């Protein structure tokens, strides 16, 4: 039995590509899989803050008195890890925006990257202390990127998340969006089959 997260962070809403492709997702993996916890966390409707110089020091260990709102983003990382360290399947939806992820994922990942927490240090180098995970990106762009040197979001992905110890890491892309409603069609049927092949092994 699994439990299965996800991620959602277009600021598109309803009319997000990579939301439409997590709402396949969860809807398939129900009807595959009806015994298994789905928890979804919207990183636009449920905005995580910005890591700033107060918050970044609310993330280390000290015995030092926190401000309110250095309690509260430690609270809240707290939660977004132990949300991600309880499930088992992790499922990101990361729309490319100016060549980016979103800032709404970017949030989530600066307060989820916590030396000790997520990550240690060894004789041997950083360890990844987020465990036996399995990770489906689900990538929209508007443009044609993969496989090509201006796609920095699908390394960038790769590497962040094997640093934290996530690295069982497959890709889903919606590419071409932008072409309009034909291609944004295909990218979303093309996308749908790539998820049916994950959600069937
Ligand atoms: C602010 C913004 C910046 C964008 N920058 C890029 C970009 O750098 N490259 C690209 O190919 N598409 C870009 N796009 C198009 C989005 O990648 C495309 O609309 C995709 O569907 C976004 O996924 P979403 O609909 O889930 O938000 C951008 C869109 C927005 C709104």
């Amino acid at each position: 039995m699994s439990k299965v997260l996800v991620l959602k962070s277009s600021i598109l809403a309803g009319y997000s590509q990579s939301n439409q492709l997590s709402d396949y997702f969860v809807e398939q993996w129900r009807e595959k899989h009806s015994a298994d916890e789905i928890t979804v966390r919207d990183l636009a409707a449920n905005p995580i803050p910005v890591l700033d110089g107060e918050l970044v020091g609310a993330l280390r260990p000290s015995d030092a008195p926190l401000t309110t709102r250095q309690q509260e983003a430690l609270a809240l990382s707290d939660e977004l890890i132990a949300e991600l360290k309880a499930h088992d399947v992790i499922v990101i939806a990361a729309p490319m925006y100016n060549f980016n992820i979103s800032t709404q994922l970017k949030n989530y990942f600066d307060l989820v990257a916590r030396a000790g927490v997520t990550f240690r240090y060894t004789e041997n180098g950083p360890e990844g202390l987020v465990t036996g995970k399995k990770a489906i990106v689900i990538t929209s762009r508007g443009g044609i990127h993969k496989d090509g040197p201006t796609d920095l979001v699908t390394p960038y992905l790769s590497t962040f998340l094997g640093f934290i110890g996530i690295t069982d890491v497959k890709f889903v892309f919606a590419e071409g969006i932008a072409y309009g409603p034909e291609m944004a069609a295909k990218a979303q049927s093309d996308a749908k089959a790539a998820i049916d092949s994950i959600v069937a092994a």
